[PDB]
């Protein structure tokens, strides 16, 4: 198992535009296109993203290629953040990999909002971290996605995803 193999159980394929759990037009693997209730603002964007006219349907090999991009801004977010890097390069490769997780999903702001959880993870307090971690909007609207998620930053194993 990987960060790939991760968000790709979590966050699935389709590969026409589709409404994320949140309700925003998304495509791909989890590839968010617009905020904007416009299904035309979501196509404009998808164009935009892919460089060709696509009526809000791609390739495989387009999802992919996005995805790639967006793990790699994951990334590259989590180390461009005061409060995120640290915590990362404190972590082993499986709970580094439930951090690209959380801010693949909710973006390097929302993840550095976990301040007392980032904490207790950079203490390695892998109990109480979780506990925390769990008392969060996130938690309540994705509990299965954040349990799994959770429980990798509690083991450092890929137990929830096998
Ligand atoms: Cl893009
Ligand atoms: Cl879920």
């Amino acid at each position: 198992m990987n960060i790939f193999e991760m968000l790709r159980i979590d966050e699935g394929l389709r590969l026409k535009i589709y409404k994320d759990t949140e309700g925003y037009y998304t495509i791909g693997i989890g590839h968010l296109l617009t905020k904007s209730p416009s299904l035309n603002a979501a196509k404009s964007e998808l164009d935009k993203a892919i460089g060709r006219n696509t009526n809000g349907v791609i390739t495989k090999d387009e999802a992919e290629k996005l995805f790639n991009q967006d793990v790699d801004a994951a990334v590259r977010g989590i180390l461009r953040n005061a409060k995120l890097k640290p915590v990362y390069d404190s972590l082993d490769a499986v709970r580094r990999a439930a951090l690209i997780n959380m801010v693949f999903q909710m973006g390097e702001t929302g993840v550095a909002g976990f301040t007392n959880s980032l904490r207790m993870l950079q203490q390695k307090r892998w109990d109480e971290a979780a506990v925390n971690l769990a008392k969060s909007r996130w938690y309540n609207q994705t509990p299965n996605r954040a349990k799994r998620v959770i429980t990798t930053f509690r083991t450092g194993t890929w137990d929830a995803y096998k």
